[PDB]
């Protein structure tokens, strides 16, 4: 329901590093506030960067392994993670930015308590 305030600082840092790396503008990313995953190429590569920085990208295929966080996390995220990994961890495309885009698109439709991450990264 509300992401602990302690995740804000690293997410803001993650957001700034990934904007610089992908070349995505804040204007492009803001579309997630309406519950729609941004479709711009730089915005798709921003999503890939986020997952790459938290080391959840299968370094070889581009596959998102949201299960990996279950080791680096102190709170009740198991049921929320296990559902997203059940519904969305099959997504693989020849483009890492496209795989990251399609996976988040699946996350948003699946168990979207949870555009709250768009709020976490994009505006607070
Ligand atoms: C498109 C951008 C701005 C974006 C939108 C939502 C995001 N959500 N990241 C999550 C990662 C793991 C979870 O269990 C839940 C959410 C990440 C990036």
């Amino acid at each position: 329901f509300e992401i602990p305030d302690r995740y804000k600082k690293p997410a803001k840092m993650l957001h700034e590093i990934c904007i610089a790396e992908s070349g995505a503008s804040e204007e492009q990313l803001r579309t997630c506030l309406d519950g729609t995953v941004p479709t711009a190429p730089a915005a798709k590569c921003y999503i890939h960067c986020l997952f790459d920085k938290i080391d959840v990208v299968d370094e070889a295929t581009g596959r998102i392994l949201l299960d990996r966080l279950l080791y680096i996390i102190p709170d009740d995220v198991k049921a929320a993670v296990d559902h997203l990994t059940r519904e969305c961890s099959h997504i693989v495309t020849p483009d890492k930015c496209e795989t990251a885009y399609e996976t988040v698109k699946c996350y948003f439709n699946a168990h979207d308590e949870v555009i709250k991450f768009c709020h976490l990264l994009v505006l607070e």
